[PDB]
């Protein structure tokens, strides 16, 4: 399983793939890989002739007082993990190769980034679309795999593909969880023993929101209050968001109709975790 | 005879088949009303590449808000002209297929758009890079051809290719001229008989600028002033700009060093004409 560390060689490999009719699946990551990423890699290896995983800690999607320096890095272990699952290439470019000085053209997300995590993390999704756009032009995949844990990111990337006419098909994969329900995340390693036990209540609060909805609740305020109160009595973390928005349109709902997602953001000591559930037709 | 392709889907299909076959693609984006300047680029592409695609698309995002349907439409004649040169495909998508909704992601040019025509029409070059980025993702050319007549545009498009990691190589084609030196353009017909004779002094003023430079002039101000005075005494039209900037960086300096370009914009009765020359090492 090949570690490719320059844009030029990645391009060369891709061009040769196209010429031979080799289909390409692509899983963009920031490394520190876990079973959530491997689930995407597994699906790609089933569907496509070659599978490329990028590991690139993208500085543009980290803001002030976030965790860019602390972000776990373990490229050898990452390469081993995806090798075991049948991946062909790990694409791991230098920051300077991806960003050789200042960008002359700027890519910015509109209304989809004015709410939720786009409001909580100013410029974050601008950073994501910037790097994903570049990676799609480098790897030229037939399919690109993303996780529904970052539901807002998924909707934004799908819009970008539409807006830019990228030939790539986006596949969103269901949230992969620990046995106790905790959503898999490279940032889970930042959790202390006790926070890890508390963090399971994010997922439990979403099952609570789902039951409330199942039993006929449609007032977002009631769901949000019941979820918030539940989290408050079970976790030491700061509850940054509990929200009910249409999906994938991302417009705040007051009285619930249509397809929605109920989303959470919680700040523990160092770990900032998110989770969601998508409900309705 | 060139095939007129009027949907993104069919254009994508043809490109996908070419990549599998190892067929190389040259691409010339235009807004139609084709003349010898365009055809030189097409000829260049036919010599180099297996297939040659010419787009004809009047892009609304690079016109001002009050502009109607003046820009000439003549797809049959344009198609006949590029067929005669050996082009394979004319790509002519509907504005609604290129721009089906509100864009969810916006592309903005940085400091390359802050001078010259970008300064006069903020958003013009945003509109150019938007359409060009889309067309590159649709056509996936190996080479794309742009005229040096629009030197700022060329620099901006090259920067975008680098920023976005498009695999395309950009080829700048020299300004094609009439025997007397007038840069070729649809607008030339609009010149009155006496104005058409005056309009030759755009090109002559650039030759003056080059002569002054070769004689050792290095203050941008003096070149601007001497070119401006020459022009004003030979034309009845109004000077809109005479400018001196580094190329391709588009930065001004009192004392000329390195490669520069001198650009002109003149408004006659009904025709707005531009010309430029790139000189120095
Ligand atoms: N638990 C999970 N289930 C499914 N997909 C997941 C997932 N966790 C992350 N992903 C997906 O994996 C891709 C790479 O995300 P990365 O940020 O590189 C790792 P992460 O730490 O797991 O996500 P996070 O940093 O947002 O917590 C994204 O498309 C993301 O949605
Ligand atoms: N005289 C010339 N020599 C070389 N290239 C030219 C040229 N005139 C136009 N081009 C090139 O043709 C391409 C498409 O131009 P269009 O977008 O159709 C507007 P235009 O053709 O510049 O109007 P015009 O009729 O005033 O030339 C551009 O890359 C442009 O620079």
């Amino acid at each position: 399983t090949k570690l490719i560390t320059t844009v030029k060689e990645m391009q060369h490999i891709v061009k040769a793939a196209k010429r031979s009719g080799t289909t390409i699946g692509f899983i963009p990551t920031m490394g520190a890989l876990h079973d959530g990423h491997l689930t995407m890699v597994r699906e790609s290896v089933s569907t496509n002739d070659i599978t490329v995983v990028s590991v690139f800690v993208n500085p543009l999607q980290f803001g002030p007082n976030e965790d860019f320096d602390a972000y776990p890095r373990q490229i050898d272990k990452d390469l081993e993990l995806v090798s075991e699952v049948g991946a062909d290439i790990v694409f791991h470019p230098a920051v300077e190769d991806m960003y050789p000085g200042e960008l002359g053209i700027d890519v910015k997300v509109g209304p989809l980034a004015d709410v939720l995590e786009g409001a909580k993390r100013p410029g974050h999704f601008d950073g994501v679309v910037t790097v994903v756009n570049k990676l799609f032009n480098i790897v030229m995949p037939d399919y690109a795999y993303f996780g529904k844990k970052d539901a807002q990111q998924l909707a934004i990337v799908e819009q970008m593909v539409k807006d830019f006419n990228h030939a790539v098909e986006i596949i969103g994969i269901d949230i992969v969880r620990e046995a106790d329900g905790l959503a898999k995340s490279s940032r889970n390693v930042y959790l202390t023993e006790q926070e890890r036990q508390e963090a399971v209540h994010l997922s439990k609060s979403l099952l609570l929101a789902q039951a409330l909805y199942q039993d006929g609740e449609r007032q977002s305020k009631v769901i949000i209050d019941k979820v918030t109160q539940y989290l408050e009595s079970h976790i030491s973390g700061r509850i940054e968001e509990v929200a009910v928005y249409s999906y994938p349109q991302l417009v705040e709902q007051h009285e619930i109709t249509g397809r929605i997602f109920i989303s959470l953001a919680v700040k523990f000591s160092k770990a900032r975790l998110i989770d969601n559930i998508i409900i309705g037709a």
